[PDB]
C-alpha cells in the first residue's frame, strides 16, 4: 500500500535539463561610458578620486554592458534611489515586484516554446529571485500571466543571493527525480533596481557592486524520463552539494532595509573561493575517478572577473575553460542567480552552432558553481548530452 | 554508470516525520485584557467604537493567549512600530533577524534531542519565517548556532506566508524520498514584532491580524529508511498537493514596506476556505477510496476560529475533528508556518499520553492543511504510525 504509492509515485532517470531560455530589460548600458552617467546621475561629479577609482573598476570589469531596467528617467524621478542612502524601499519594491515577474514571463514563455509540450504539463514551478518579497510573491504572479495551472506547486525562493542558480538546480533535481511525469519550470529573474544607489569613498565594497550588477531572467524546464524524440535533453544533472568556505564570515552580506538591498564585502571573496574551489571539485569528481579539471566542462558564477581569474590560476585550467562564463559576463554582467542559467544556455548554444559532439563543449561531465553570501559555495555536477 | 549512481543516491521508502520539537518566546499575553493593553500601548484609547470591535473580535478569536517576542519595554522604545503605519523596518528587521533563528535553534535543539542521532547525520535544512529577511539567511545562522555540518544543504524559505507549514512538508518530503540516508531538519520560526501594527478604523483587516497571530517555532527531522528501533517513526508523508483557489485575488496580501510587513483581507478567506476544501479533500483522498471525512485525523492552519467553523459545519465534521487545531489555537494563537506544526506535536502527544492505537488519534490516514496568500491551499496526505 504505502510502497506501492510510493513506488508508483516516483520518476526513474536523472533530472534533465530540457530547455532554457533567458530575457533582459530593454535598456543596454554600455560599460565603458558608465563611470560617467553613474557619477553624473548621483549628483557625485565632485568627488573626483572616487570616480577615477570606479572608472578602474568599471575598466577592470571585463564587462562590456548590461541591461538594466533601470533608465535615466526613472532615476530623475527617484533621487532617494540616487543617493548611497536614503529611504527608498517601498520605491524600489514597486519597481521590482513587477519588473521581476515580467521579465520571468518572457524567459520562461521561450523555454516552454523550445520545450514545444503543453504549459498544463508544468507541474512544478521554482521562482528565484534576489530583488523584492511580496506576499503572493512572484511564483504566484509567474502562475497566473504564463496560464499555469492553479495546483501547480510552487517554490518561492526570495533573497537567497548570487549562489542560487546551483541552488534552484539542486531543488529542481529532486523535485523531477522523486515525482513521476513532473516537469519543473524553473524561473530566476533580477533586477538590480533594489540595489542601485550613489556612491560613497569609505563603502567601495558597495561601489564595486554598482560596476558589477546588471539584470536578466532565465528559465529552464527540467524533468526525468524525457519522452525520446518529443522532448531534447541538453544536460543531465547527477550530484550537487552546497556548502559554506571556512573563515568566510561577512564575505558577502546583503541586508533588505529602509533603504534598499545593500552588499558588504568584507573578507577576500576571490581568494577565499580560489582556496576552497578544489575541495569542492575533489567533493564532486573524485567519485567518478575523475581529477583532471581541464577535462571536464566549466561553468562558474562571474561574480567578477578576478574569482574567475583567481580559480583559473589555482587549478591551472586552460584559458579557453572559462570562454562561455566569461562571455556571458561581457555580454551582461553578473545577473545573480540568472547568471550561470545564461552561461549553461550560451555552452549548448555554441557547441551545437560550432558542429561539437555535446552540449558540453565535446566533453562528457561538466561543473556548474554558485558562489555568494555565507561565503557559499553551491556545486552541480553535470552531464552534457550527445549532439 | 548515470543509472547505477541515479539507483545507489535514491532513498527507499515514505518520507516520515522522527520528531518534532517547539519553542515560543517567554513572554505570555493573555488575550482577556488583550484590547486594553493593545489600544493604551498605542495610545489609541480615545479611538472608542474601533476598541469595543476590538474587544469583540478578541473574545470571538478562541484564543486564550499568545507568546510575543515584542513586550511593552520593547514597544515604549519604539513608538514607530506602535503607529499603524511609520517607517519602522530596520527596527523590525533588527528584532527578528535575531529572534528567527534564536527561537527556531531552541525548537530544533528539542527535536535533536528527542531523534537521538548525531546532529552530523543532519543533511538538509529547510527553515521557513514570515518576519525578516537578511543575507546570509536564518538558514546560515541557525547552522552555525547549532554546529551543524558547513555542507548541509540549506532551503531558505522567506516570505512565505501562513501556507507554509504544509510547503515545508512538501519540500521535506522529495528531499527525505531521493536522497538516501537524507535527513532533513525543517525549522519553522514565526515572529509577528514585523508585523505588529497600531489600529485604525479604515483598516479593520490590519485590525484581524493583531487579534490573531503569535509567535513561535517548530523544528522536525524528517527522513525516509528510518533505523527500526533507533529512530522512530511518527507521521508518514504520502502525497501532496499546493493550489490557488478560483476567485481569490487578493484575499490575503502581504507588503513588507519601510513600515513593516502589512496584511489586507479583501475577499471572504472563511467562505472561499469552506468552498473549496472539498476539491482538496477529493484530490487527495480519492485514490485512497476515502470519501468518508470524519474517519481520517485532522490538521488544519486554524488563521482564526470562522475558517475552522465554516469548514467544520461545511463537510459535517465531528467537533472533537478539530480538537488538536482548536488547542493549539487556544494556547499559542495562529503561528503562521510553525502553527500547523505545533499541531502535529499536540495530536500525537495526546492519542501517545490516552493510550490510543495511533499517533494519529487511533485512526490511520490523515490530513494537513496550510492556508494562505494566493488565495492557497497546501493539502498533505499522512499516514499514521501504530503506538
Ligand atoms: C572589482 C574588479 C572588477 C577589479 O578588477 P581588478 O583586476 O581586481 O583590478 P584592480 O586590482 O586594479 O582594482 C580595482 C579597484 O577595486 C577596489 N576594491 C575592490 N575590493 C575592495 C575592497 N575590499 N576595499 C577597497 N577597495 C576595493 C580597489 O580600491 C581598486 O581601485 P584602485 O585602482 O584605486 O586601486 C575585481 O576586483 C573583482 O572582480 N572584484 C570582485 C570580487 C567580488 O567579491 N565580487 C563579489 C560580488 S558582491
Ligand atoms: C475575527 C474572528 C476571530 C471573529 O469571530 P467571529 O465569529 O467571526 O465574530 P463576529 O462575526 O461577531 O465579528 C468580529 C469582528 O470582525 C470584524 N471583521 C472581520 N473581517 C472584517 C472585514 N473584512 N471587514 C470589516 N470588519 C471585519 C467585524 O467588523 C466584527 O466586529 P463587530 O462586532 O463590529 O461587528 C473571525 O472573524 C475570524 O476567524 N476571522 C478570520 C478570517 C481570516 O481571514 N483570517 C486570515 C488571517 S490574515
Amino acid at each position: 500500500s504505502v510502497s506501492e504509492i510510493r513506488k508508483a509515485q516516483r520518476a526513474e532517470g536523472p533530472a534533465t535539463i530540457l530547455a532554457i531560455g533567458t530575457a533582459n530589460p530593454a535598456n543596454c548600458v554600455e560599460q565603458s561610458t558608465y563611470p560617467d552617467f553613474y557619477f553624473k546621475i548621483t549628483n557625485s561629479e565632485h568627488k573626483t578620486e572616487l570616480k577615477e577609482k570606479f572608472q578602474r573598476m568599471c575598466d577592470k570589469s571585463m564587462i562590456k554592458r548590461r541591461y538594466m531596467y533601470l533608465t535615466e528617467e526613472i532615476l530623475k524621478e527617484n533621487p532617494n534611489v540616487c543617493e548611497y542612502m536614503a529611504p527608498s524601499l517601498d520605491a524600489r519594491q514597486d519597481m521590482v515586484v513587477v519588473e521581476v515577474p515580467r521579465l520571468g514571463k518572457e524567459a520562461a514563455v521561450k523555454a516552454i516554446k523550445e520545450w514545444g509540450q503543453p504549459k498544463s504539463k508544468i507541474t512544478h514551478l521554482i521562482v528565484c529571485t534576489t530583488s523584492g518579497v511580496d506576499m503572493p510573491g512572484a511564483d504566484y504572479q509567474l502562475t497566473k500571466l504564463l496560464g499555469l495551472r492553479p495546483y501547480v506547486k510552487r517554490y518561492m525562493m526570495y533573497q537567497q543571493g548570487c549562489f542560487a542558480g546551483g541552488t534552484v538546480l539542486r531543488l529542481a533535481k529532486d523535485l523531477a527525480e522523486n515525482n513521476k511525469g513532473a516537469r519543473v519550470l524553473v524561473v530566476c529573474s533580477e533586477v538590480t533596481a533594489v540595489t542601485f544607489r550613489g556612491p560613497s569613498d569609505t563603502h567601495l565594497d558597495s561601489l564595486v557592486g554598482q560596476a558589477l550588477f546588471g539584470d536578466g531572467a532565465a528559465a529552464l524546464i527540467v524533468g526525468s524520463d524525457p519522452v525520446p524524440e518529443i522532448e531534447k535533453p541538453i544536460f543531465e544533472m547527477v550530484w550537487t552539494a552546497q556548502t559554506i568556505a571556512p573563515d568566510s564570515e561577512g564575505a558577502i552580506d546583503g541586508h533588505l532595509r529602509e533603504a534598499g538591498l545593500t552588499f558588504h564585502l568584507l573578507k577576500d571573496v576571490p581568494g577565499i573561493v580560489s582556496k576552497n574551489i578544489t575541495k569542492a571539485l575533489v567533493e564532486a569528481f573524485e567519485p567518478l575517478g575523475i581529477s583532471d579539471y581541464n577535462s571536464i566542462f566549466w561553468i562558474a558564477h562571474p561574480g567578477g572577473p578576478a574569482i574567475l581569474d583567481q580559480v583559473e590560476q589555482k587549478l591551472a585550467l586552460k584559458p579557453e575553460k572559462m570562454n562561455a562564463t566569461r562571455e556571458v559576463l561581457s555580454e551582461y554582467g553578473a545577473m545573480s542567480s540568472a547568471c550561470v542559467l545564461f552561461i549553461l544556455d550560451e555552452m549548448r548554444k555554441k557547441s551545437t552552432q560550432n558542429g561539437l559532439k555535446t552540449t558540453g563543449e565535446g566533453l562528457e561531465w561538466g561543473v556548474l558553481f554558485g558562489f555568494g553570501p555565507g561565503l557559499t559555495i553551491e556545486t552541480v555536477v553535470l552531464r552534457s548530452v550527445a549532439i
